[PDB]
């Protein structure tokens, strides 16, 4: 049974020796140390911004493949040329950005491994391919020494309304296809083998009293209703949006202070919250954000499915990405042709990818006589068909 | 040596029932005040009470004995043609720490202090006062108190320095405050008032706060040998994020600690509890949690002021005349407009001509009245204030 919280720590992945013996553990560990020491620049500023303009992110890969249900490839090309829509904050990103770190903490504790986060990483061979993994498991086991999970990527998703499918295809049902391709790109860029896809559902208590009432008697960190971890959060509101009737916009721009660890006793929580408040006027966040309220949460559902890298299947599609990127670099040096392109895309709408990229390919070949490039998206992909089938089902009601 | 040695028992009453006449009268009078109906402040009949009476702060001005305002300002204020009040640093400072003064007095003098709203004299309903507090019969350590019915007046001067010796009517207690206390004693029908003046400075952080704790009496400061504690500052949602930060600061509200000499654990527990349940505090609807303030008492003086009943009742006919002028211009709007025009012709400080004109306006519709013009000669305090203004305004020396 579970006497203390230490019995919840899985030791299935502990490594017996003090030095890796198997080839794949050695390679994954060495690769991880090479991923470390890679220069990562101060976020939101200077060369960090430069890094994003020279590469496609992993979220764009599913769209350039004409296999995304929400966006079409032209949106990515225009976005990378500086003529894209500004981003409006919504409820989905808010929920995911709010609890992502809680997922990381749960995974690190239950699987007994340290998880580090790293910024945008570019592929050594194809610098225009970049990814930002949520975390990569280090060699260090939280309790003992080494872990068999070294170099395993971690992807945490907190679906706002979508319900987690437990069985079916891994590429379609259990993991949505657009996320699956994102994981594949992250694995290719990091040069790692496997990634744990973690999907979680969370619900929130009404007050501090309900939080204390749900505590397991001797293991306070567990919930009595869901038998999973629970804890606290400090929500901070934006000073620029604090005084408005548009409250959703204020909520979606909130920042959060996260607890130091899981399975804190109630006194440890109270001491932590008091410490954050009593020293908040010395927190840089105090210049732009104000203390709103305390959030009380408990985990309700956690699924974890392993995703492995299919190297050849990804490298078969690299010529497509190289061609698309050549179009991006093309319209970055010809502003006039870009203006005419935007006119044409407004003429024939976004979803008609065949005619759009036929025009783009002819525009490209006009200044590249010897180019062997042929137009893209001449046929709809099968995932494009499947998504169009779903759109047709929805539009009938 | 613990904090219990700071509690004075000089004012404890030995018997379980008051024997002396003045204790009996003050106790009975106080119990009569507790049953006086007090209406919801800032709303409904509260506003009605303010229109029917002169507050105690206006009395020093109506006597032509105030250094800041002149008598005409009160008449125009009571008729609805006065300036709006702009919040400033002095009122902010006093309203910020008044409660801390009350707590210090209650602790050191071993008496419970109750607060009561605006009270009218019943004999002269147009005379009203709102005392900061009145000491009840109950001693904190059990039993009766000799301080029953004693008024409490707390002043936290921002820049004015506290004079320790000299005249009570001029030096120790500023004359305008003295007249305010006299009116409060007359309205409540009590005998004595403790005039408390306090100076405060604030620590930079919680670490400095704990370092300044006296070794053997932790609730006392080591540098100033007086009490120290905490406050929770709350900012207005409507003025937060504004370009005027001073205006936002002066409109802040505060949550006060339950007691003095709290241990560090008790402070941390109090702050954590106040934060976690702030969404169940009605103040959260309009105010948000700003920061924690750490304060220590640096100087405290206390001087007893007794009521001069005859000296106050000599000035009641003047107040009745002034109020008759107010009620007069409340039913004759046209004469009020012409009056404001006349006050623009000659300035506010020329009380003689203004109230000579007012007396002529009054007698025009009240032929028999026996009223004579007011402020025809300058009072002795008016002379002294003009002397000080002249000293400041001179070019040489």
């Amino acid at each position: 049974e579970v006497a203390t919280y230490e019995d919840l720590i899985s030791h299935k992945h502990d490594y017996p020796k003090e030095i890796y013996k198997e080839s794949h553990y050695i390679r994954r560990n060495t690769r991880l140390d090479v991923i470390k020491k890679i220069p990562q620049f101060e976020q939101k500023s200077k060369e960090w911004l430069k890094q994003r303009t020279e590469s496609l992110t992993a979220t764009a890969i599913s769209v350039v493949f004409d296999e995304d249900p929400y966006k079409h490839p032209i949106v990515i090309l225009l976005d990378k040329c500086g003529r894209g829509l500004p981003f409006v904050e919504n409820k989905f990103v808010h929920h995911g950005n709010k609890y992502e770190q809680i997922g990381t903490m749960f995974y690190s504790f239950r699987n007994n491994v340290e998880v580090g986060e790293y910024g945008l990483l570019q592929h050594s061979g194809h610098k225009f391919i970049a990814a930002s993994p949520d975390g990569i498991c280090s060699k260090k086991a939280n309790t003992g020494g080494l872990s068999k999970l070294v170099g395993r990527l971690l992807e945490i998703k907190f679906p706002f309304s979508r319900e987690i499918n437990n069985s079916g295809d891994l590429d379609g049902d259990i993991c949505p296809h657009y996320y699956f391709l994102q994981v594949q790109t992250q694995l290719y860029v990091t040069e790692m083998d496997e990634c744990d896809f973690l999907q979680c559902k969370i619900d929130e208590y009404d007050s501090w009293e309900d939080f204390v009432k749900d505590s397991n008697p001797i293991v306070p960190g567990l919930s009595k209703t869901t038998n999973l971890e629970k804890g606290c959060l400090i929500q901070l509101s934006d000073k620029n949006l604090i005084g408005s009737d548009d409250k959703e916009k204020c909520l979606y721009n909130s920042k959060y202070i996260y607890p130091p660890k899981l399975h804190m006793t109630n006194e440890e929580i109270e001491k932590w919250i008091s410490s954050e408040i009593m020293n908040y006027h010395n927190n840089d966040l105090s210049e732009n954000y104000m203390i709103d309220r305390v959030i009380y949460w408990r985990l309700s559902q956690v699924t974890c499915n392993l995703i492995k890298l299919n190297k050849e299947a990804f490298e078969e599609k690299i010529p497509l990405l190289q061609q698309f990127w050549d179009y991006v670099l093309f319209y970055r040096q010809h502003s006039d042709k870009l203006d005419k392109l935007i006119k044409f895309v407004e003429k024939v709408k976004e979803d008609n990818s065949a005619e759009i990229f036929s025009y783009i390919n002819e525009d490209f070949l006009s200044l590249n006589k010897d180019s062997k490039y042929e137009p893209l998206y001449q046929e709809e992909t099968e995932w494009r068909k499947k998504y169009n089938q779903i759109k047709a089902k929805k539009a009938q009601m």
